[PDB]
């Protein structure tokens, strides 16, 4: 298992524009297009992203390509974040994947908001962190996904994904 497979499981794959759990236009493997309520605005951002007139539909390879870029950016963004880097650096490979998943979903700013949980993760207090991570809008809105990521930080294994 790895970051790609893990997010593929969490996000799924859709080749037509769809609305995410928050009602925002998305496509592919969790690629957010826009928070604007307008479908045209989304189609437009989509064409700009693919470099062609898609008419709201893309192929698998195009989806995968957006995905690759999205994962790379999440990593790079973690590495540039003063609040995130030290945490990421302190973690083992499996848990690093949980941190990436979270940035992929919520953005760097969103995660930077789990200040208390981050400190716990850095100190390696797994059970306490898990409990704190659960006290969040994140967990109440997407509980199944959240539990998977939390178990991963708690155990350091991929068991929640097997
Ligand atoms: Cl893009
Ligand atoms: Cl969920």
């Amino acid at each position: 298992m790895n970051i790609f497979e893990m997010l593929r499981i969490d996000e799924g794959l859709r080749l037509k524009i769809y609305k995410d759990t928050e009602g925002y236009y998305t496509i592919g493997i969790g690629h957010l297009l826009t928070k604007s309520p307008s479908l045209n605005a989304a189609k437009s951002e989509l064409d700009k992203a693919i470099g062609r007139n898609t008419n709201g539909v893309i192929t698998k390879d195009e989806a995968e390509k957006l995905f690759n870029q999205d994962v790379d950016a999440a990593v790079r963004g973690i590495l540039r974040n003063a609040k995130l880097k030290p945490v990421y650096d302190s973690l083992d490979a499996v848990r690093r994947a949980a941190l990436i998943n979270m940035v992929f979903q919520m953005g760097e700013t969103g995660v930077a908001g789990f200040a208390n949980s981050l400190a716990m993760l850095q100190q390696k207090r797994w059970d306490e962190a898990a409990v704190n991570l659960a006290k969040s809008r994140w967990y109440n809105q997407t509980p199944n996904r959240a539990k998977r990521v939390i178990t991963t930080f708690r155990t350091g294994t991929w068991d929640a994904y097997k």
